[PDB]
């Protein structure tokens, strides 16, 4: 009834809740607990970080595969995956707009362990999960119109062949599941609670590459997907497939005023932004942007809609309300109400969605309950566990993109501010500011009981097994073997370590010869990382209890040169160090 | 004191957190330790571009093709031994570099590679009468020149170098060789000396031989002499580079006159000037005791009016196991971080001197837990004459169980500590990622920022002269400039518009992106982003910033704004057209 819940967590408490804050055009994810709002962690993804070598070391380079040649990520929308619609812990997905890739986090390992680039699309951002009966597909929109082919002969946005497609990628092998085109754009998009739904916002549906071109059209629409429609062709082998990828591409766009099997286009305004799903289960909401509303989609209509029953897509509306200037996304306390960010107002409003459907009906009933200004101009908001049966009404962080006044300055370049929010009581109360680099867009929240992390690794894990690989057609045994072996100008050293002390503290090279470096961590207490750099190198990596890690690099320098471990480790940690000495050409 | 910050509240100190092997620099709010800015440095930032922009890599320059950087020790610029909020610097041992940040716009503007060493720790500044010179320990040893021919580091032109830049220019000014290694420094209150601790008086490559000794010592540096000798051209250069180098080791026995070396126990670490400008204090490590240098004593040791240059030593408490570093209140007393014990111990520094000459007093005031094992620690203006003595931060290296699991990989534990009191107060538990070493607090009034760019800034001069030599007018023009296989666009941007929608290139060019951000509110940022090219910007109010990337796929290329400005943010938009090569000549 009050919002009273404790803020404070104090020296030697612990948070109640992670979050998984996506890193924005930074491109990392982050892990902050709550609701004390700190940052716990930073996993790389995108972006190359220099502390754990992501980006840098084989490991890594082989998960990223040819993308790791790109330094950066614009990451939007982080998401946990589900067994019947509650969040099973298992892996994380988000989405990078700037190549065009989808990442799968593990929860145990925190670490990326698989990428994709989506083919034959640019610009992957909108991005949600199957809920039931589990996420077996993520669901990812490229948002750009682009040619088909692009090979430089058409450029027009008109083109008959000239669209974007809905992305399916199979969430456990991490490969593509099958592609829909679509007229307009794509959005953002979420899932319904059967598996047989899927909705995406357009805002293109003009098609037009100008702003006032795609600002024309008094609707735009939600495209909704037959899933199951969609897996029938593809097990009937009714497909297409687009350049050299493999990937069956299905037609989901109107031709001649008729619909395709896949799809149904619901007329929405106006350039709509968030599409979400209430936690009931009851309706899509999409958030209506540039008009000053939501519209929700009855789900339960949607059969009949597919069906042909319904003379009218827009029967499948059951509430339009008005509820400010700028409403960009929504979420759910499990109570009933919806929380929506009005971008323009610089507000979330609270507002009970039974009552808004009893009001498109002409009833007069006030369905608005609240409206909190917040500092300033919110994206996206996030209420505890919104995305699953089990939402539970407790804490709201809407994330703002203008901070202005409310921190210190730092320069020209501000902060975001993403304001954890008390929604357990009738009234919402603002309780902290939290300062974000580079524009978190969204961000996931998740109990503690619902995320189980590995506190030292597994010999076997997958991340490094190519390398425990390499390492067999060697003869090394990585648990134990301080080795070096020659091959040509090729030379991979092969070491444990164990702190204070690497296992191999010198070793020699010849001018241009390349070196890879595989480090096994043998210390079996937890926290004791090690590091490994090889000054004025460019070489840089972790090696954490029981990982192996390798990294590859040209010993393009004559004459003597040291390497040291960058993780304090113990109290000898500076005198954790190595030779490597590279005989003249 | 308040210890929490609320909504609306401000933070009362700025704090400037060393980014560790993640290699940038971080920008808090004290007390409330919440993160307000990220500046890049020697990683590569996504976000804003640094790195990848033209502007970033020019003020790399070659190290630009370097994705990673190690660094420690933040330190602000001082006049007449308090902070003047110009600039902040910062070491790189990964890859050899100093940096220089400009606090006004709180980027990095300049960096340099210091020539002819390897790995770059401590550093830190000149306090009086202003910061002239930067000073920086190279901390291993390595042949010169270090051609392959020689490896052994017992040869005599095997050795390292305390190196000086000069804090303006960020240019070298003058490097001088030691004896032993260098591991961290600091400087006194005069401009006269500088020191710096060293662990390998052994010339050692293993564990054992670098612990040999009982004593390795602080080496003492007479700048005077120094910047004498570079005056009167005293001095050798090595390699290609025009650095004036000095010779600080011993020959034969006999001390240089740019050098004292202070035997000291035992391996020492942490190397810290007291606040009153007395002290430098040397903390132990292996041996569980700091060393105390009385500045005073100095001169005297220099001019030879001292037996034995322990008898500048005038205390050496004992405090516990694994002292790393020390800092002050400016009340008197000494905080000493201690790694094995895992505590910070409080101690009054005049106490410590009595006990020294035989006076039984108990100089240990307080020793407080920290989670843990402490590695440097920094009071609030610890480096100043204004030392205040109100926030200690304890940097710790091992969190364990103080957060929520997260794999096994854990976070620091930089801790907050009041110290305004006589007993010290542990208030706040802070989690940082990849090891912030060191970190320097700054009053709010100390520092102040930009808020828009200004037209003329150094940063981006270079691409302004670029532009001219096109007949560029930056911030008005909308063009696009062909040369040859090289296309260079200039635009302006306005929220929610790019001034250049759509541009045309052959297949293979390389084009060139400057944009000029032309809104003058505050926080609208805009940003570039060429889709699956590798191509992201940031352009902040009146900043010019250009990014260069091969067209290298033909076809229709979106590019887009990645920072949100407006809203109509997700339709601000442009289209490159890359024609393709077998439609041009081969
Ligand atoms: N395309 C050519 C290189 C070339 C291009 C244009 C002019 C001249 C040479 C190959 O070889
Ligand atoms: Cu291994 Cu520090
Ligand atoms: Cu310009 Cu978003
Ligand atoms: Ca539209
Ligand atoms: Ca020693
Ligand atoms: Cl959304
Ligand atoms: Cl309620
Ligand atoms: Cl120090
Ligand atoms: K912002
Ligand atoms: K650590
Ligand atoms: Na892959």
């Amino acid at each position: 009834k009050e919002s009273k819940q404790k803020i404070h967590v104090g020296p030697g408490e612990l948070d109640d809740y992670y979050g998984f804050w996506s890193g924005g055009h930074q491109g990392e994810v982050r892990v902050l607990g709550v609701p004390s709002m700190r940052e716990l962690m930073r996993i790389p993804v995108f972006n190359v970080d220099s502390a754990t070598g992501w980006g840098l070391t084989n490991e890594s380079r082989h998960i990223m595969g040819d993308s790791a040649k790109f330094l950066n990520g614009d990451c939007h929308h982080p998401h946990i995956s589900m067994t019947d619609g509650k969040y099973d812990g298992k892996y994380l997905f988000i989405n990078d707009k700037a190549n065009s890739r989808v990442a799968r986090i593990r929860l145990d390992i925190m670490k990326c362990d698989k990428m994709i680039t989506v083919p034959n699309v640019q610009a992957i951002h909108g991005l949600r999960l199957q809920k039931v009966p589990h996420t077996k597909y993520v669901f990812a929109n490229a948002e750009f119109i682009i040619p088909h082919p692009n090979d430089g002969k058409v450029f027009d946005l008109q083109d008959e062949n000239s669209y974007t497609m809905y992305n399916a990628i199979d969430a456990e092998t991490m490969e593509m599941a099958f592609q829909v085109i679509v007229d307009g754009n794509l959005d953002n998009t979420d899932a319904d609670y059967t598996g047989r739904f899927a909705a995406a916002t357009c805002y293109n549906s003009e098609k037009a590459f100008d702003l006032g071109g795609m600002m024309r059209n008094e609707r735009d629409w939600v495209v909704v997907f037959d899933i199951h429609a969609v897996e029938a062709a593809v097990k009937a082998g009714d497909f297409i497939t687009l350049g050299d990828s493999k990937t069956p591409v299905l037609d989901g766009r109107k031709k001649d005023g008729k619909d395709s099997k896949f799809t149904r286009y619901v007329p929405v305004p106006k350039n709509p932004h968030g599409c979400n799903t209430s936690s009931d289960g009851k309706y899509f909401i999409a958030a209506g942007k540039l008009s000053p509303t939501c519209s929700m989609i009855a789900i339960d209509k949607l059969p009949d809609l597919f069906a042909g029953k319904l003379a009218d897509p827009r029967d499948v509306i059951v509430g339009e309300p008005e509820l400010g200037l700028g409403p960009l996304a929504t979420t759910f306390d499990g109570r009933g109400n919806a929380y929506t960010t009005l971008f323009i107002d610089s507000q979330v409003v609270k507002w009970n969605m039974e009552e808004a459907v009893r009001a498109y009906k002409g009833e007069k009933v006030n369905y608005i309950k609240q409206k909190l200004d917040v500092h300033y101009q919110p994206g996206h908001l996030h209420a505890s566990l919104c995305e699953t049966n089990e939402a539970d009404g407790k804490w709201l962080v809407a994330l703002s993109k203008f901070s202005k006044d409310r921190f210190l300055p730092v320069g020209p370049l501000h902060p975001e501010n993403d304001q954890l929010i008390d929604i357990s009581g009738d009234e919402m109360k603002l309780v902290h500011d939290g300062p974000t680099f580079a524009e978190p867009h969204d961000c996931i929240m998740a109990r503690r009981d619902q995320i189980k992390t590995k506190k030292i690794w597994d010999r076997n894990d997958p991340f490094f097994a190519p390398t425990v690989e390499m390492a067999k057609k060697d003869g090394i045994n990585l648990d134990t073997d301080n080795k070096v072996i020659r091959d040509g100008n090729k030379v991979r050293v092969y070491m444990t370590s164990m702190a204070p002390a690497f296992g191999v503290q010198e070793f020699t090279v010849k001018q241009g010869d390349e070196v890879t470096v595989t480090i096994t961590n043998i210390d079996q207490i937890e926290d004791v990382s090690h590091g490994f750099v090889v000054v004025n190198h460019g070489v840089s990596m972790e090696i954490s209890p029981q990982q192996t890690s390798s990294i590859t690099f040209v010993a393009d320098k004559p004459g003597l040169h040291w390497y040291y471990c960058s993780w304090f480790c113990h109290a000898l940690h500076m005198e954790m160090v190595g030779r490597m000495m590279v005989e003249p050409a």
